[PDB]
DNA sequence: AGGAGGGCGAGGGCGATGCCACCTACGGCAAGCTGACCCTGAAGTTCATCTGC
């Protein structure tokens, strides 16, 4: 683990595209609506450090909690398939599977992952943290 | 077009729902009368009546 609390600003840029646009409620780059900034959902940045991620550490402690073929409530079973298979006393057995989540996959240590789904893999509240991203001045969407 | 529209799990925990006394006081529950008339008796004789003379 880390040792010194690391807080950033990060700034980055979107040219010819839509930086975030999904917001699923339209389809225009997620905007503030009574300022018109712009707003890179953070999951958007967490969902970009998963690709690249993906792209390029591919390794087992490196793990994405991965795309499409990613069903969550599998790869969480995955995790009671495991030294705690049974034997973790559903109390520590929460956060046994909480641990190895962390300690597979890249993203669930960086971020965290709701995983309190299938056998729940509990809650992990992601030591990295992203904000909502917000553009400096208004964007104009073309 | 084709999207995905929650997944999860919690939705009480704790104790208390009574404490206190009282649930009667007072007095009266009668008054006044009546509770029966009437007869019907034994024993004997009289007296009116009947039968027989």
């Amino acid at each position: 683990t880390i040792e010194k609390r690391y807080d950033f600003v990060f700034l980055f840029d979107v040219q010819d595209g839509n930086p975030n646009g999904d917001p699923d409620a339209g389809n225009l780059p997620r905007i503030d609506p009574q300022t018109g900034e712009g707003l890179v959902t953070d999951v958007c940045l967490k969902r970009k450090v998963r690709n690249f991620i993906q792209m390029t550490q591919n390794d087992e402690h490196h793990d994405i909690f991965i795309r499409e073929k990613g069903i969550l409530n599998n790869l969480i079973d995955e995790a009671h398939e495991q030294e705690n298979v049974k034997g973790k006393e559903k109390g520590e057995k929460t956060e046994a599977a909480r641990q190895y989540m962390c300690s597979r996959y890249y993203d669930i240590r960086t971020f965290g992952a709701v995983m309190t789904t299938g056998k729940n893999a509990g809650q992990v509240r992601g030591p990295v943290q992203l904000t909502f991203s917000r553009s400096i001045d208004p964007i104009m969407t073309l």
